[PDB]
């Protein structure tokens, strides 16, 4: 009989399956999506009670300040390995993978709905206070680490041993210092409370975040699977992963849970993710004589010689000769290049 | 001198639910319009559409909430016909949700201020409806695929309400082990279920919270709005059984009573999906047909574990090519999967 | 050998955290199951006692 | 098989560095990019 309309060439699924499908030999025009999440490290103040902190100290005193680790909620991060795009490209071209496309959602926000759970009583014979106040809700993917700022307030503050901090706060590290870069290096360590993300050096990767702070706000939610956010930069290119890792970041305050004696506390709420891949070809913009410098730097032996670099050198003089030229007057000449060209002092 | 009419896509039929039922042509538009009621919990057979009276500080370890308290998602299924009529092996012809446009209806009756409401100082009128509100609809081809977040995971629920099975301290936060569907109204309460992010393929699910102790509700009424339901290769979603699933909450903020005990309110939630005839590729030919048969035919046998987690297939080597020689029989793949970076 | 070894979140072995990965190749006709599933029974369901 | 294509033409970054860089004499059609702060 009558056949249908031809359907709409749609991109062919090869293998649909958990982490162990990555390894698939594939073509150069493979397109991969990797669906994940992170918990949030809130303090978990004993094994029943993951995903808020410890109850928050109310006054510490600004120069005797020293709160605790269980209280202190933390950045979540997390590696993705990636296999390895074993091609045979020419004049020096390689491939690596490009986070084209993220699409990322809160994982659990109608949990806040729950009334009857030790919450304040709202008043005289009302239900429970909801989850609000100062809410943070952070997301990072890149090839790269999170690279952070260590920016906080009261300096003097006396942090616990878990959580890592700036190295020596001053007063300048109350406001911007320089001293205080740092990596996203680890689970449940950097608190939020006192790093920042970089502006200045997250060049690989694409940080999205938003901050609402006070006594009692909304908590407002969006909650869609048809929002998608690109990656792109000006150029085009997305994170790309020099080693073969996809890094993915995030935190998520969502509120204070005020407990039936009146005591507050955090909450956090998990955060999807789903990064769109693909295979971008590079070039190498490195020499081969860096792949040759770290094998012999590492199969000949270290020679504890005398000083011949640095400031108690012991090379005094070095002369390069190249091609000729007529016999010159000046043999204790003096003769370099400046900033492009041969220049000839006395 | 005026110019003729406009060429405008002309109505066949107009009426009830009776209407889907009729073979039309290839190229023909159905506009399918629908509501959902709310399953707020119904405290008894007057009161409709609130929900029970809460109760205020119950602590982590003795936490039981009752039935009619919770309020519940709604759902609904709407029979669509099976369009193929011979064989035609290859290419099949399904529905395809094009376009919803819903709307939350009877959002002026807040303004009932004369009624069991809290008086709001000395002569002052009754206390608005106002307080945690959440508004959430999907529409697809499938029943909304959900993943299970609570928090106090020592909360005893009910008999009526379907919850996550053998919640722990790990399912207050994400828990991969709480995975079910949306295929019963009026069971699977709000405070325990959100649509699943990465299962659902085939629905278009659209929703915005927004908690807070008093913070108004806004709600916008119009017929204009148009909500695209396309995804980034432009299809919509298809109807695998012959089937729409229709689904939503509507959680609209607390209502305060005179004597303060606060509960629920919700309305419903019109539909109107716009329906097309897409030609898919058969998901099932004779060939499914043929192994579906002889698999029911077949002698269950309850052996021992070769997939899931306690599986004892070790490896599985797919490999249809040729290839030449490698220097490297186990070729590694990842350069470095646990970590032997610096530092 | 020069990347910063980060300490995070699973995302690999029995405790993974990564739900699910599709993998692309080329183009394909549509199909009409938009979860493409392979096993026609894969927990044994539907098969006679 | 398929090879894949040459890369995209991105523009060349030639010096980086901190306020010392703000003396180098560059080209006619050189864009640079100067990243501070104010406390
Ligand atoms: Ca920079
Ligand atoms: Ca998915």
């Amino acid at each position: 009989p009558k056949k249908p309309k031809e359907p709409v060439q749609v991109p062919k699924l090869l293998i649909k399956g958990g982490v162990e499908v990555l390894e698939v030999k594939t073509g150069v025009d493979a397109i991969t999506e990797v669906e994940c999440f992170l918990n949030p490290e809130m303090g978990d103040p004993d094994e029943n009670l993951r995903g808020f902190s410890l109850k928050l100290s109310a006054e510490n005193d600004f120069s005797s300040d020293s709160p605790e680790r269980k209280m202190l909620p933390c950045y979540s991060t997390a590696r993705i390995p990636l296999p390895n795009l074993n091609e045979d490209l020419t004049c020096g071209n390689l491939l690596m993978w490009e986070a084209v496309t993220v699409q990322t959602e809160v994982i659990g926000i109608t949990s806040m709905l729950n009334l009857h759970a030790g919450s304040q009583k709202v008043h005289e014979h009302g239900g429970g206070k909801p989850i609000q106040g100062s809410n943070f809700h952070f997301f990072a993917v890149g090839g790269d680490p999170l690279e952070m700022q260590g920016v906080l307030m009261n300096y003097r503050t006396k942090y616990p041993d878990g959580t890592i901090t700036p190295k020596n706060p001053t007063a300048q590290s109350q406001v911007m210092n320089t001293d205080h870069k740092a990596y996203l290096d680890k689970n449940n360590a950097y608190p939020v409370e006192c790093w920042v993300p970089d502006p200045s050096r997250n060049e690989n990767t694409r940080y999205f975040g938003t901050f609402t702070g006070g006594e009692n706000v909304p908590p407002v939610l969006h909650v869609t699977n048809t929002a998608t956010t690109v990656l792109l930069d000006e150029q085009g290119v997305g994170p790309l992963c020099k080693a073969d890792s996809l890094y993915v970041s995030a935190a998520d305050i969502c509120g204070l849970f005020t407990n039936s004696s009146g005591t507050q506390q955090w909450r956090g709420l998990a955060r999807y993710f789903k990064i769109r891949l693909r295979k971008r070809s590079v070039k190498n913009p490195y020499p081969i004589s860096f792949l040759l410098s770290d094998l012999i730097n590492r199969r000949t032996q270290r020679v504890d010689g005398q000083p011949m670099y640095g400031m108690e050198s012991q090379v005094e003089e070095v002369r390069v000769f190249d091609g000729t030229e007529r016999l010159p007057g000046d043999p204790d000449m003096i003769r370099y290049i400046d900033k492009q060209g041969q220049l000839q002092t006395k």
